């Protein structure tokens, strides 16, 4: 072949170790080198790459590519030296992309709920005898060699440079949502990407989004519409709550009518289970694959997990827990709260993240964290940065306590939430742990706390 | 998919397409509004055709491609539409095709065409027979064989075709990027991103000579092959002679001995057309012989800076050149060509405008680059089915040009004579440039062909 060895610089990084590993299973020689070893570089070793512990000029010969980390700087002596011999050096996030070009590429697109979706995908054709590699958040797994399976399932990230070259046989657009962020150029950016499907491959949109629904006829690949929408190709109905459980009948072209549940509640995993019938049914994924997949499905841990019940005077309080540290992500929390529990009161805790973040997003900040009932603004988590004036939790409290409509209660990252929070809960609330940093932390703690 | 649906399937882009798609093992239908020997081919290569538009013959498609020719009315587009059947456009569909194929796309400001034909005759040489494009037509050695055969596709790759950045060549080839005579950053940026289409293992052939390509050569991450007159290009021309119509010279590749080649068309440009092609066939494994050959037996391409020979004149000759470039930006490479290769000969252009609204548009432009030629004969606009526009005709650039005390253009019709109007201003040694299209490209064979220079 044209290029037979690939050599990563920094090839125990987070998402190196992945790519390597199914690089080595398409059969190309892998070199890679690291600070340290470990035991991710042990594992590598054992499917056939060479590895070097430090990094000089001479761990790059005989390279064809380079696959570098964003860790590594360009005078690392092996990316200066490949550069001086005119080696292509490639970024991690441009080869994980390029992997799709070997499999069947399936690739989970939108603003919201791409993770779930992938995740679920996973999980359903894991029960028809699949096993796909998927990936998420740069990540690669797969339950066995990451790449032995013809399938490989992505979340698909509008603002990565490699999004507009994905290669995808399926493409997911689960919404397009531009808020808190033209608008014009998003949908462009989505037809586009849609466009990168061959003439035969497949796009399944969500029409309950009215932006997905607008853009369907700029684009001119076979499409699948799923949603609540009676027009929907692929359709929920007859949906109902038992719990943390939801049962909803599918329709489908073709079909009979096909009944579900999912161990996770709210409208939105509805969504997420449509899309994933869509794409387990075109690829021929048998009735019981599909409700074995969905009903065993747990959820991924800090994407709208619902922790369950605290219990105070009067009834009990739904615990939500949500990483989401973005006013976007957030906005679409809150929103999944208001439609799915409308009478409920909302207790939002909040800590942003990192000063920089908060300076730069302040204003939406401001909007959406005034959505909330009760709101308790936790001071900032920096992660390693240092205070920006006028641009953290305190600031935060007084701009939204100036718009007359909410009070914000500050606190401290070392106070204890549950003596807090107790006295201000009332019987119906939801209470929301939304954030980062020191919030992960909180929904376990409340959950096996005397006061509740 | 299975079923893929022409209208207007006689078109001269359209044809080739569906002959690539039925070789591939697609069912295909077309419409047209008459039947033809390219109706016929197209039958026998599988295709079911109906004569004249209607709902129905879209019926069963499960895309539609639709000539760039039609509408949204034409009964078979509506129809589709409103059951909501993918409607492809040509150039899309075109676009396609090197999914299913080692797809060689030639990009650049300059030298495309040329470079696609060249790399299909080396190709063909050395016993392959790929299906290459050149203005959105698809063809082939020997019309026996069927569209799309081969492994191999060779096409133009146009930068403001809306399907540029969709392209997935295996190899890409960039000649150029000039921006003048028209953001520049955006332009800078397309380039790359096209080039980001090629996978980790495919190839970018980039003409160093061009201080832009040179400028984004860092930014490419992928496996590069370099080009030019450049000391530091990869493959290099040295040893350049003329000799009449053929340019001789000698390559260098890395890890190969200089390899000696002629060409039958002169100037540097044509060097560098062969260049890029040498690195592509090289890298392909093909033959020196096939090379040597190739490069040896080829002729040009129609109206691209074609060298139609010699008119003879008192005390000598006059070497007549056809051009079919009709943006200012074409016209200017054009006479640079001129001036680089021949800088002692006098310069007499005739030039046609193409559309009222076009020299609307770019008016200040032509003045400019039109202004270059030692003596210009400006055509009657032609056309192409616009009504005039008040100031943006032939006429009014005479006075814009003639205004400027530099040039003093002579004005002629379209349906005048240009031989008896030409003959008396030509003196030997002079280069005379047909430039334009519309009524432009009839001259150059009339001239050729006239007593007054037999
Ligand atoms: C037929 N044809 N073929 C070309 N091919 C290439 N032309 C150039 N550049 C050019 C050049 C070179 C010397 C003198 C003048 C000019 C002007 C232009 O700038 N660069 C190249 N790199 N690879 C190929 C290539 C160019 C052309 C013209 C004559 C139609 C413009
Ligand atoms: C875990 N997860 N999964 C999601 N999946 C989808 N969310 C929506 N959209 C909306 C929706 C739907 C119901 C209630 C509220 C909202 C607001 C959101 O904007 N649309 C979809 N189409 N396909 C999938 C899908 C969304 C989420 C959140 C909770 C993290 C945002």
């Amino acid at each position: 072949r044209r290029i037979r060895r690939i050599h990563f610089v920094g090839i125990g990084g987070a998402g190196m170790c992945g790519i390597a590993e199914v690089l080595l299973n398409l059969g190309y020689e892998v070199s890679g080198s690291d600070l340290k070893a470990s035991a991710v570089t042990e594992r590598l070793e054992k499917f056939g790459a060479q590895i070097f512990i430090g990094h000089q000029a001479e761990n790059a010969d005989g390279a064809d590519v380079l696959v570098v980390s964003s860790a590594i700087n360009r005078a690392n002596p092996e990316v200066a030296s490949a550069l001086e011999r005119r080696i292509p050096v490639v970024p991690r996030a441009e080869m994980l992309a390029e992997l799709m070009r070997y499999r069947h590429g399936i690739a989970v697109a939108g603003t919201h709920g791409k993770t779930t979706t992938t995740s679920l995908i996973a999980s359903v054709f894991a029960a028809g005898g699949l096993d796909p590699t998927f990936v998420i958040g740069g990540r690669l797994n797969a339950a066995a060699q990451l790449g032995a399976s013809r399938y490989l399932v992505a979340e698909a990230d509008e603002s990565d440079a490699s999004f507009l070259h994905l290669q995808p046989m399926v493409a997911v657009v689960t919404n397009i949502d531009a808020d808190h962020m033209d608008f014009n150029k998003l949908k462009k950016t989505f037809v586009e990407f849609l466009h990168n499907l061959p003439f035969y491959g497949l796009a399944v949109m969500c029409v309950d989004d009215p932006v997905v629904r607008e853009i369907l006829p700029q684009i001119a690949r076979p499409t699948v519409t799923y949603g609540l929408s009676e027009d929907a190709d692929v359709r929920a109905i007859n949906i109902r709550q038992e719990g943390m459980r939801t049962w909803f009948t599918v329709l489908r072209p073709e079909r009979e009518p096909l009944d579900v549940s999912v161990n996770m509640p709210g409208l939105h995993n509805v969504l997420n289970s449509l899309a994933t019938i869509v794409i387990a049914t075109d690829e021929g994924i048998s009735d019981e694959a599909i409700v074995q997949g969905l009903s065993g499905f747990q959820g991924v841990g800090r994407r709208f997990q619902v922790y369950g019940e605290l219990q105070v005077e009067g009834g009990s309080v739904m615990l939500v827990d949500d990483y989401g540290h973005h006013p976007r992500e957030v906005a679409a929390v809150i929103k999944a709260i208001r439609g799915g529990w409308p009478e409920r009161r909302l207790v939002m805790v909040y800590q942003p993240h990192r000063y920089t973040r908060t300076r730069d997003l302040y204003e939406d900040f401001v909007q959406v964290l005034g959505e909330a009932n009760v709101l308790l603004l936790m001071e900032v988590y920096p992660a390693g940065e240092e205070p920006i004036p006028g641009a953290d939790s305190r600031q935060l409290c007084h701009s939204i306590r100036q718009r007359g409509q909410l009070d914000p209660i500050y606190f401290e990252r070392d106070a204890d939430l549950a003596p807090l929070v107790k006295p201000l809960l009332r019987a119906g609330d939801i209470l929301l742990c939304q954030g980062a940093g020191d919030v992960g932390g909180l929904a376990p703690q409340l959950i096996k706390n005397p006061l509740f």
